[PDB]
């Protein structure tokens, strides 16, 4: 009680409530400061665990909810308040399915291109899995954030193939080595747009060894 | 970056933007939360130079945003808006122009009589003359601050005229001494004001004086 | 002077050159004893990077020299000599050297399949570049240890040749993100071997993988 499992937690969850059905309907000001509200009611409840995700569901208010995106800080907001009203509860099964929900919209924002989301939705990822003692759910997010901020850098200058190629090599392997599955299939499809790509191209010579490496990460994908 | 070039303070100028927006369509009270926000964010920067001029906005907010003077409280949030964002990109020729800025409305506000306008353009000028290690923009300030003290205290009550041209003579000379300029042509209209208030009674002996006076102010401003 | 640059530092070269003397007619004993005394000598010179090197050497004497593996104990000792002398010289040109030399012998031990003398020279590698500043140096090193120790694994059980080649892509993606050339061309003729393995069996659609590894990584190794 007190604080501990309800009271201000429950007010909290009440907030971001508000919060979210402020953005549904486009009051982003007012959504921002109901988060505000709910950081400075967590401060008094000495948690260091909510005040960090609530944080983060402040700045993706910010930067989604100002701009067009006003859908995916929604679910950055839906996403602190199902964690408090988990930890209200006492329950740490249902933040498993909360990081497997989290992981795989990360992997869906890699796939799409969003930069914003992406970065919040790690925090919030890396936010959960230090409160859970998984240690298979943050080499992944590592392993995805250096590809992204890779495959970033390659496409702002104008690097030839090969070093995308190497990075999608590096890549499934360091996955492969983990023994993640639910990251290999978002992988082996932007392998097929990198083929597709190079088949428009003349080179030869790594396209054979690309069709090579769709064709193995399938297949352990399959014994996965 | 982490708050102390961008991320936090770029949060802090992107409120300060809202407010004012909040301001130029009339909810003062939005605009009000909105300076507490940006004024909490300011307290988790370690600043305490941003959250000063920050709670001087609110103050003002408060005093002239809640009356009908809308537009010298905009004006503050702007001044609070133009001082951070000089300060998230490391500018210090761009202080010295905010600084002339406000005193400049300092001594507006003083030819016009405005109180709460008043206190807080030199709370905002103080304020940044004690970041910029400038000391001949402070003491003409304290005695602005003087002058109008006993310029209401002799107003409020029915003192003589003699004291106000007393005060008029004491004022000049301090700045004469201080030699400031664009602070010295309102006190000659000001002068100018209380000599048509002299020819308008018929004592003598104390209007020549008055002439003899803003002659030679003038002929100093001129050399000067 | 006094343990600093001379004296005691000598003192453990000229033990040292004992040392070596004795090794090379057989003595093992004696170069034992030899090399605790000067870790006595080193242990009141307060140098905290001779000591952990003589360590390295006592314990190689121990391992290699009690055996018929003669000559590689004393190349641990001639190391920790050589490093020493190029201490009492304030010489950091000969450093570099003398880690190229380390780091080349730790690739002919890798080649060969040397468990004892591969561990002491990657001892005296990263002590020797832990005092020189070099990052570039380490980073393969642990490549190489998480190499070595990986071969070993699949070498000792049964496992299938997939994750053997798994482990060379992987060393191979790791060595070129590192850009070190002097460590490729002993992977590159592992995985000839490896590709010789292959061709001996009848097993197909893993080779032309292979052989496109190792024109890649030619080629790559032309272009550093
Ligand atoms: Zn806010
Ligand atoms: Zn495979
Ligand atoms: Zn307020
Ligand atoms: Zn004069
Ligand atoms: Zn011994
Ligand atoms: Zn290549």
């Amino acid at each position: 009680g007190p604080g501990g499992t309800m009271e201000k937690l429950k007010e909290i969850v009440k907030h971001l409530e508000v919060a979210i059905k402020y953005l549904k309907e486009g009051k982003v000001d007012l959504a921002d400061l109901v988060v505000a509200d709910a950081i400075e009611l967590a401060k008094e409840a000495g948690d260091k665990a909510s005040l960090e995700i609530l944080k983060v569901a402040h700045k993706a208010i910010d930067t989604l909810g100002r701009e067009g995106k006003l859908e995916e800080a929604a679910k950055i907001v839906k996403y602190a308040k199902e964690y408090v009203e988990a930890k209200i509860k006492g329950d740490r099964e249902k933040l498993r399915e909360l990081l497997e929900k989290v992981k795989k919209d990360v992997l869906e924002a890699i796939k799409k291109g969003d930069e914003e989301f992406y970065e919040a939705l790690v925090k919030i990822a890396r936010i959960i899995a230090e409160d859970l003692g998984d240690e298979k759910s943050l080499k992944v997010l590592e392993a995805l954030e250096e590809f992204f901020k890779e495959w970033k850098r390659l496409e702002k200058e104008g690097k030839s193939l090969d070093e995308k190629l190497h990075l999608f090599l590096r890549v499934g392997e360091r996955l492969l080595e983990i023994g993640d599955k639910e990251s290999l299939e978002m992988l082996i499809e932007l392998l097929e747009e990198l083929a597709k790509e190079i088949k428009k191209a003349g080179n030869e010579e790594l396209l054979v060894r690309a069709e090579a490496a769709i064709k193995d990460i399938r297949k352990h994908i399959k014994e996965l």
